[PDB]
């Protein structure tokens, strides 16, 4: 394979956000492994799960979780890693607990502590600290990662990669300009992968199906290669897309083409998304009639 890791973020357990707890199978859903096994046939090593921390541990971080929801969780991490492949543990949660900033690192660990534990034997588990922190201070962002760090590898989950994420959304194409703080980060297991986001559209919110140009995506990840080598830092892009055009497609080869010869710190890349609520979202990547799955994996081949 061109990297250490290719593949799908795996999307539903957060959908319905505005719903809490919300009902499964009504606000939300948990992928399917029987479409994860089909892009694990094509050649995907690498699935993030996003879940809101709100229906896993509810009321209080440092409280017990909720049995159903949890379940769900380990049923959806099994399948993933039972193949051999790796599952990301995304708390998808921007930062944020009920819709307030998460300003108590002490708090945020005890989290960790409690999700860690239930995978501390798995080494195709890797934990993410949450997704697309933004808006919030940033000594605060790098605190909350450190707490963290230092919650699963206290509850004994040492052999895991851990994603840290950013101020900005985590995005690659800001990451110099506000995130230079995250090198301090310190990880007993030295497996800190640094996880940044790049889309392709104008603002970079990832919600047009154009790109700006042929050539934005290998633009806009360049100070960040350069940021990641300089620090002695490795990354991985966490999400990134593009809509199913003649644009995109040569935006995203362009991207990934700079990538493979940027491995010294690159270890690879995950989609945006897979899952089975997608229906006819112009990134889905889910089996077998995703518009992504039909028009997007054909030029994804050759880093599989
Ligand atoms: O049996 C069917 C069942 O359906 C229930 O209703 C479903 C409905 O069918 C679905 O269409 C709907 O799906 C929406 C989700 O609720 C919503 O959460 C999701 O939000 C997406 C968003 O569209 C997408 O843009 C966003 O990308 C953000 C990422 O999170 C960022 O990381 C990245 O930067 O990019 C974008 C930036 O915006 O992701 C979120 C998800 O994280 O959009 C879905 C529509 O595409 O779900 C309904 C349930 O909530 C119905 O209620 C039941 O009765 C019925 O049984």
């Amino acid at each position: 394979k061109v990297f250490q890791w290719f593949g799908s973020n795996e999307s539903g357990a957060e959908f319905g956000s505005q719903n809490l707890p919300g009902v499964e199978g009504k606000d939300y859903i948990w992928p399917d492994p029987n479409t994860i096994d089909t892009l694990i046939s094509k050649g995907m090593n690498i699935f993030r799960v996003p879940f809101m921390m709100e229906r896993l541990v509810p009321n209080s971080m440092t409280g017990s979780p909720d049995p159903n929801y949890l379940a769900d969780l380990i049923a959806t991490v099994n399948a993933i890693t039972q193949k051999g492949a790796y599952a990301v543990v995304d708390p998808h949660n921007y930062g944020r607990y009920y819709n307030s900033i998460i300003s108590s690192p002490s708090d945020f660990q005890t989290f960790w502590k409690t999700v860690a534990s239930q995978f501390a034997s798995n080494p195709l588990v890797i934990f993410d600290t949450n997704n697309q922190y933004h808006d919030m201070d940033q000594t605060l962002v790098l605190n909350l990662n450190q707490a963290a760090i230092d919650g699963i590898r206290s509850a004994g989950a040492t052999s895991q990669y851990i994603f840290v994420e950013g101020n900005s959304w985590t995005g690659a194409w800001t990451w110099t300009n506000v995130n230079d703080n995250m090198k301090s980060l310190t990880d007993p297991s030295d497996k800190i992968i640094y996880e940044m986001h790049q889309f392709l559209d104008s603002d970079g919110s990832g919600t047009s199906a154009t790109c700006v140009s042929s050539t934005i995506g290998q633009e806009r990840i360049t100070s960040a290669t350069q940021w990641l080598r300089a620090n002695g830092k490795k990354g991985i892009i966490g999400e990134f897309a593009g809509g199913a055009n003649d644009v995109c497609e040569t935006a995203i080869t362009g991207m990934l083409d700079y990538m493979a010869q940027n491995t010294d710190v690159w270890t690879g890349a995950i989609w945006w998304a897979a899952g089975p609520w997608w229906g006819d979202y112009i990134f889905s990547m889910e089996p077998d009639n995703g518009i992504a799955y039909q028009q997007i994996l054909p030029i994804l081949t050759p880093y599989l």
